[PDB]
């Protein structure tokens, strides 16, 4: 069996959503997510893994007087992208990157309803930015950027011991995109991790680290 979904509060108008799941081999892995508060509304930072935990996500926070504005996924793995389906059919409003939709569409999946292109996109201006640093963990994989609270949800790109599963890794690429990104965020307070505990800038240094080993490892 598997543990309820978390949420705690991780900073002002910022939250931390963790749900789990079994997956074969590996027994019980969770997943972060963050919820973003931009004034009376809420806004998905990726979705849980099922339906059933994006509704208990969306309703925990309109039951606290936030109406769901709009969810973005980072990538297309389902452990971002899980609850799009359900958003959808509740007109919620969801986005990706116009590469996680080829890549959803291509696995027999519900794509975002929306969807944005290129390196900046602002979801909300001067409020949730999101980044796309190269190709890394997947093909299309962003980040988002927090900046009136220096915070970065890194998604299954930040992986500072250890790159995870590479079977839609880019191991050439990801120096290079752990490179970009570091230089971008260095400043970021807080960085957060799908798999792994929040920490500071420090983890994007350790990403780097990381695919560069992963590149020396693959020769
Ligand atoms: C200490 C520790 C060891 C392992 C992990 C871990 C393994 N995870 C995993 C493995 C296989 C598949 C999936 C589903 P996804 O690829 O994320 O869509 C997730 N997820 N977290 C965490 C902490
Ligand atoms: C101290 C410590 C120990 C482990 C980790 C860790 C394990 N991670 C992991 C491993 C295998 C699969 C996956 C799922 P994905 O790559 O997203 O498909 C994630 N990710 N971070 C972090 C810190
Ligand atoms: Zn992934
Ligand atoms: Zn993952």
């Amino acid at each position: 069996s598997l543990p309820d979904l978390k949420i705690e509060k991780l900073d002002e108008g910022v939250y931390v959503h963790t749900s789990f799941e079994e997956v074969n081999g590996w027994g019980v892995v969770p997943k972060h997510g963050l919820v973003v508060l931009v004034n009376a509304e809420a806004y998905l930072i990726d979705t849980p893994f099922t339906a059933k935990d994006t509704e208990k996500l969306v309703t925990w926070f309109v039951e606290r007087g936030y109406k769901i504005k709009g969810s973005i996924s980072s990538h297309f793995h389902s452990d971002s992208t899980g609850g799009i389906e359900w958003l959808n059919s509740r007109s919620i409003p969801t986005y990706a990157s116009e590469l996680t939709n080829e890549l959803l569409k291509k696995d027999g999946k519900v794509q975002a309803t929306n969807s944005f292109s290129g390196v900046n996109y602002w979801l909300v201006k001067n409020k949730i930015e999101v980044f796309y640093p190269g190709p890394g963990h997947t093909p299309d994989n962003v980040v988002v950027w927090l900046p009136e609270r220096k915070i970065l949800f890194g998604g299954c790109f930040i992986k500072p011991y250890g790159l995870g599963n590479l079977g839609d890794a880019n191991i050439e690429a990801w120096p290079k995109s752990a490179k970009l990104l570091k230089s971008k965020y260095g400043k970021a307070k807080l960085v957060v991790p799908s798999h792994s505990e929040v920490g500071d800038a420090s983890l994007l240094k350790l990403t780097l680290e990381q695919a560069v080993k992963g590149l020396n490892e693959s020769k």
